[PDB]
């Protein structure tokens, strides 16, 4: 997250870190057994880390639970990032508590102009590299479909939305991928892509989770 703030320990209790020997992507806990992330974060060998603040220090509220199954969307296209969504099943259910909690799936799609909370342990520099240890947060508004398409001509599908600031300076970034975009208390986006981070006229692009609720529900009813 570039241009964000330190969230505060466990104030984003649905945020997870995906670990394969190192943090590599975020995700969102949607119930005690399942995490939503980006399909482009698929790796074999994923351990889900819940209750994290500093990902490099064991502070006492973590739950580390291996994935048993990962399910990339059936129509994921890794070239365009259309349908950039994945479900990860935990080997055992998380113990839900004040620091480890699920986020609701949406009933309706969020509205342009809505300010959402985006979070992660990704890069905090637009130019260069610095990865934080503690969770960072950013409030960013959903941009209109027309603005998003103007920013990325011929690349935005109905399963994507843009959020952020066209002047630059505030965005998600590498290492935030797969993490949450929460708007009115529901998981509306997944950190997916963008050209660089926090560059002028290149806002973040996010998987539009409201388009996937029936897939998510039938998949978790069946696995
Ligand atoms: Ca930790």
């Amino acid at each position: 997250i570039v241009g964000g703030y330190t969230c505060g320990a466990n104030t984003v209790p649905y945020q997870v870190s995906l670990n394969s020997g190192y943090h590599f992507c975020g995700g969102s806990l949607i119930n005690s057994q399942w995490v939503v992330s980006a399909a482009h974060c698929y790796k074999s060998g994923i351990q889900v880390r819940l209750g994290e603040d500093n990902i490099n220090v064991v502070e006492g509220n973590e739950q580390f639970i291996s994935a048993s199954k990962s399910i990339v969307h059936p129509s994921y296209n890794s070239n365009t990032l259309n349908n950039d969504i994945m479900l990860i099943k935990l080997k055992s259910a998380a113990s839900l508590n004040s620091r480890v909690a699920s986020i609701s799936l949406p009933t309706s799609c969020a509205s342009a102009g809505t300010q959402c909370l985006i979070s992660g342990w990704g890069n905090t520099k637009s130019s260069g590299t610095s990865y934080p240890d503690v969770l960072k947060c950013l409030k960013a508004p959903i941009l209109s479909d027309s603005s998003c398409k103007s920013a990325y001509p011929g690349q935005i599908t109905s399963n994507m939305f843009c959020a952020g600031y066209l002047e630059g300076g505030k965005d998600s970034c590498q290492g935030d991928s797969g993490g949450p975009v929460v708007c009115s208390g529901k998981l509306q986006g997944i950190v997916s892509w963008g050209s660089g981070c926090a560059q002028k006229n290149k806002p973040g692009v996010y998987t539009k989770v409201c388009n996937y609720v029936s897939w998510i529900k039938q998949t978790i009813a069946s696995n």
